């Protein structure tokens, strides 16, 4: 789509503070379900929110990939992602 | 298997923040029904996820024990380790955390 937004993160142990649900294995878009405080995708501008739905790791379209795929595209990552944001919660 | 063990350490009011629903004698497994923000729960690294299932509280084998004895066993502080509470846990499949 248009308005996605790039979100760029450090890792803390290698841990970036979001949960994620959905995949192709699932019939369900990506979607970040939690971002904990105080963590990386807490504190990084532009923000990772929960609803936001993410579209490409690192470059790559995860459209297809399975759940548990796309954990560990995460987890192999800064970490780049394309987020299509929520409706309800925006960045400025 | 594909378990992970998790420590918590309670609140100021010794709450840790999250429900359980199931037991021996419910038949069902012992599954994390809710996880609240801001709460130990919420904030331990790895995250304590709804829809978890607990298989270990404090390194005992909950598998024949009754919704009213696993409710127990995470509020016995005399269990604790260093004041932690130990889970180990199947994780849901749908939420994953990284």
């Amino acid at each position: 789509m248009d308005n996605l937004v790039l979100i760029r993160m450090k890792p803390d142990n290698g841990r970036f503070g979001f949960n994620v649900k959905g995949g192709y294995d699932q019939k369900m878009p990506v979607i970040v379900s939690r971002v904990a405080p105080g963590t990386p995708a807490d504190l990084c501008v532009p923000r990772l929110n929960e609803g936001d739905q993410v579209v490409l790791i690192n470059g790559r379209d995860i459209a297809e990939h399975t759940h548990d795929q796309v954990v560990l595209f995460i987890k192999a990552s800064e970490l780049m992602l394309l987020v299509r944001p929520n409706a309800v919660e925006s960045t400025v």
